[PDB]
């Protein structure tokens, strides 16, 4: 590790899935969010994740609430590996260390560095309030 980032723009990106159909869920939805800009070994917790989902599906979806998180995983830059978060626990995610982010001048040839992001996506089950989970019981 030669030259640490300086910074990681921690992006986040939630999709909602309803115990029982409803329409106003159109699949396809694609837009992330940047949660906030944190230093290496910064951590972020599951509990700070839920408030933040929570808040995005009462302005999306008013009437309904989260029920269970399904799985959460961080995507680092453009790197292949990937972090999977323990699905059924609270868990703390610490900003994991990484080399510098840079492109290439396409005129000059010469490095020039960039923002280090990390992409947090997270997949809830959600409830339509008054209503409950299972089948015609079990």
């Amino acid at each position: 590790i030669q030259n640490q980032a300086k910074s990681v723009d921690v992006e986040y990106t939630v999709q909602f899935t309803p115990l029982n159909p409803d329409d106003d869920f159109r699949p396809g939805l694609k837009l992330t969010k940047l949660l906030k800009t944190l230093a290496i070994g910064d951590t972020i917790t599951s509990q700070e994740l839920l408030a933040q989902a929570q808040s995005i599906l009462n302005k999306n979806h008013p009437g309904y609430t989260i029920y269970e998180r399904d799985s959460s995983i961080v995507t680092h830059d453009n790197d292949i590996f990937r972090t999977i978060l323990p699905m059924d626990q609270e868990f703390t995610y610490r900003v994991k260390n990484r080399e510098q982010a840079y492109r290439i001048n396409k005129k000059s040839g010469l490095n020039e560095e960039i923002n280090n992001t990390d992409l947090i996506s997270e997949k809830y089950y959600v409830l339509k309030k008054g209503e409950k989970p299972y089948d015609p019981f079990d």
